[PDB]
Parts: C-alpha cells; structure tokens; sequence
C-alpha cells in the first residue's frame, strides 16, 4: 500500500472548527477526537484494531 | 493498492465546521471524531478492524 | 486497485458544515464521524471490517 | 409648528445604504448629501433658503 | 418651533453606509456631506442660508 | 426654537461608514465632511451662512 499526497498551494487559509455562542444559560463545548486541520491534512489508519475514539458529551438536568 | 492525490491550487479558503447559536437556554456543541479539514484533505482507512469512532451526545431533562 | 485524483483549481472557497440557530430553548449540535472537508477531499476505505462510525444524538425530556 | 416624534421599539435592525459591485472595470461610488440613517430618523428643514445640497457624479471617457 | 424626539429602544443595530467592491480596475469611493448615522439620528436645519453641501466626484479617462 | 432629543437605549451597535475593496488597480477612498456617527447622533445647523462643506474627489488618467 502506497499513499502519495503531493500538494502545491499558494496563499491558503484554513479554519478547522469554529463555534460561536451568545446569550445562553448553559454552554458546553466538546471538540476533540481525531480532529486534523491543516493546509495538507492527511489521516491514515485512524483506528487499527479493537480501539475506539470517542467525543461523547453528557448533559443531565433535573 | 496505490492512492495518488496530486493537488495544485492557488488562493484557497476552507471552513471545516462552523456553528452559530444565539438567544438560547441550553447550548451543547459536540464536534469530533475523524473531522479532517484542509486544502488537500485525504482520509484513508479511517476504521480498520472492529474498532469504532463515535461522536454521540446525550441530553436528559426531567 | 489504483485511485488517481488529479486536481488543478484556482481561487476555490469551500464551506463544509455550517449550522445557524437563533431564538430557541434547547440547542444541541452534533457534528462528527468522518467529515472530510477541503479543496481536494478524498476518502477511501472509510470502514474496512466490522467497525462502525456513528454520530448519534439522544434527547429525552419528560 | 410642533413636531413630536415618539418612538418605542425593540430589537430593531437598520441598513441605510448598501452597494455591492463585482467583476467590473470602473467602479465609482458616490454616497452623500443628507443621508440620515437610524432607528428613529428625523430630518426637519433640510434646506431653508437659497442653499443647495448636491450629490452629483461625473464620468467622462473618450 | 419645537422639535421633540423621544426615543426608547432596546438592542438596536444600525449600519449607515456599507460599500463592497471586488475584482475591478479603478475603484473610487466618495462618502460624505451630512451623513448622520445613529440609533436616534436627528438632523435639523442642515443648510440655512446660501450655503451648499456637496459630495461630487469626477472621473476623467482619455 | 427648542430641540429636545431624549434617547434611552440599551446594547446598541452602530457602524457609520464601512468600505471594502479587494483586487483592484487604483483605490481612492474619500470620507469626510460632516459625518456624524453615534448612538444618539444630533446635527443642527450644519451650514449657517454662505459657507460650504465639500467632499469632492478628482481622478484624471490619460
């Protein structure tokens, strides 16, 4: 298996994750896991096996 | 298996994930997993096996 | 198996995921999984095996 | 002469003058004079006498 | 002469003059004169007499 | 002559003059004169007499 990623760019602008909140009561932000951000973003074999990547969030209010 | 990704761009702008909220009570944001963002984004074999990638979110309100 | 992705662009603008909410009570946002965003986005063999990629969301209100 | 302006508003949004141009050769913009913009805009006796308010524009191309 | 301006607002947003240009050769912008912008904009007796308010623009190209 | 301006606001946002230019050859911006910008903008007797307020702009290209 051969993976060749040849990139040739010029004046690139990248915004990976942008969250905006305003005038709320409860604000819970959960960003993570395998978030890859770049100008040449490569992600090979993120999970290889019985492993697990999770970004769960819990909210309990009685 | 050969994967060749030849990219040649100029003045590129990329916005991966953008969330906007305003005038709410409860605001829960959950971004993650295998979010790949770029100008040349490549993702090969994200899950190879019995593994799992999850971005679940729970909201319980009595 | 050979996968050749030859891209040649100029002045490209990409918006992957954009959510907007306003004047709500409960706002739950769940973005994730294998979200690939770019100018040359390639995704080969996202799930290879018995694995699973999930972006579930739960909302319980009594 | 009595001029009574009683205003009672809530969450107002006003856009006075908005010009958009794209992919032209010559772009001349001329905004002015007595341009009044607000949430409670009042304009009394703009010209009182022999005076003059002008927003002229000239374009000569041989 | 009595001019009463009673304003009572809440969460107001005002944009007076907004110009946008893109991909042109010549770009001349001329904003001025008696441009009044606010949340409670009042303009009384802008010109009182033989005076003059001008926002002229000239463009000569041979 | 009585001019009463009673303003009572809350969380106000004002943008007086906003110009945007991109990818041009010649860019001439001329903003001025009697540009009044505020949350409670009042302009009384801008020109009283034989005077003059000008915001002219000249562009000569042979």
């Amino acid at each position: 298996g051969v993976l060749y990623v040849g990139s040739k760019t010029k004046e690139g602008v990248v915004h990976g994750v942008a969250t905006v909140a305003e005038k709320t009561k409860e604000q819970v932000t959960n960003v993570g896991g395998a978030v890859v951000t770049g100008v040449t973003a490569v992600a090979q074999k993120t999970v290889e096996g019985a492993g697990s990547i999770a970004a769960a969030t819990g909210f309990v209010k009685k």
